């Protein structure tokens, strides 16, 4: 499909963006909800990125191209989008405070950099559908398909004129922030997820564990990325359930896709099959989101507010399983 360069008429406004007073304190919260700001998403970054690696920490009138350029290369689908992006950038934002002195300021730009492109050029559609039917980037990529591209594009995005903001870099520094930002994006993939948090796990409870090594740093920077790409379980109940919507609205178009070719897709993909929702939830945070943040936990403890929420919108499913389910307004 190639990259679409923005249009020069959209970073005219951000440059002069200053950040709402109120907000100055309710950002540094794990709980946070961007929602409310849609046109502030693209200065809630900045702010962010500039509170932590300073103001010089990018060419200004570079960083300004290259945030509205990626806005510009997510698709408008229900959730793999825009909004996620900030979302999970915030998270990321989140976390880096509450741990600030254990990552270099390579790691903290290059990896604030990394959510917000985590998910770039997102069709709505999984790495199941694009390798069990063949699509080109499937056999581009056996493993961890859609997330190699999405490297791809962060790389052609930076690539692009005007917009490689890593330049101000040393060689030495641009090989290692481009494989920071490589091994978290593709940590991203749920698959690798599940060993991932294992390892990290028994290293701990075996006292192994050391941010000094390398390879142990690189596992902590995943679990991180897997904390935050799943932060909507994170938020408080409404959001929690407003952004679930968003999701299964892009898995059931995925799942009217597999219907036209004979295969019944899997029941989470099936918009005929809703009742299974809360017992799919409470599926999913049982095997997943619990392990994740516990395990984050443990490793970081100042991380522990998104644990303390998860718990509680699991506790949540549980009672909407119950049929003890509040009012929604659709
Ligand atoms: C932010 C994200 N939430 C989820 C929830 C998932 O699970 C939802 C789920 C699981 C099993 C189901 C079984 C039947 C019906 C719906 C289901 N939904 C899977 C991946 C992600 S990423
Ligand atoms: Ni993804
Ligand atoms: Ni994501």
């Amino acid at each position: 499909a190639g990259t679409s360069i923005c249009t020069s008429e959209e970073w005219q406004g951000l440059m002069q963006f200053t950040l709402p007073v109120r907000l100055c304190k309710e950002i540094e919260l794990f709980h946070f909800d961007i929602g409310p700001f849609e046109n502030m998403w693209p200065g809630i970054f900045v702010y962010m990125v500039h509170r932590s690696c300073g103001t010089s920490c990018f060419e200004l009138e570079k960083l300004c191209r290259f945030i509205m350029s990626v806005k510009k290369n997510y698709r408008r689908v229900p959730y793999h989008n825009w909004k996620h992006a900030v979302t999970v950038a915030h998270c990321m934002y989140a976390i880096l405070q509450n741990n600030h002195t254990l990552f270099t300021d390579l790691e903290r730009k290059g990896l604030l950099i990394a959510c917000l492109c985590h998910d770039l050029d997102h069709r709505g559609f999984s790495n199941s559908y694009l390798q069990k039917f063949d699509h080109p980037l499937a056999a581009l990529y056996s493993t961890s398909t859609m997330e190699q591209h999405h490297f791809s594009q962060t790389v052609s995005i930076l690539q692009l004129e005007g917009h490689n903001i890593f330049s101000t870099l040393s060689s030495s520094e641009y090989e290692q922030v481009l494989e920071i930002i490589r091994k978290a994006i593709i940590a991203t993939d749920l698959a690798l997820y599940f060993g991932n948090r294992k390892q990290l796990e028994e290293m701990y409870q075996t006292g192994s564990l050391n941010l000094n090594n390398q390879s142990h740093r690189d596992r902590v920077i995943g679990l991180m990325m897997t904390a935050c790409d799943l932060c909507s379980v994170t938020k408080l109940w409404p959001v929690t359930k407003l952004t679930a919507n968003d999701i299964y609205a892009e898995f059931w178009a995925e799942g009217d896709e597999m219907k036209k070719l004979g295969i019944q897709p899997i029941p989470m993909m099936d918009r005929d099959k809703k009742d299974e929702v809360p017992q799919g939830q409470l599926g999913f945070y049982n095997a997943v989101a619990i392990p994740c943040y516990t395990t984050l936990t443990q490793i970081l403890p100042p991380t522990e507010p998104l644990l303390k929420a998860c718990r509680d919108n699991l506790s949540q499913w549980e009672k909407v399983i119950r049929g003890e389910e509040t009012a929604t307004w659709i």
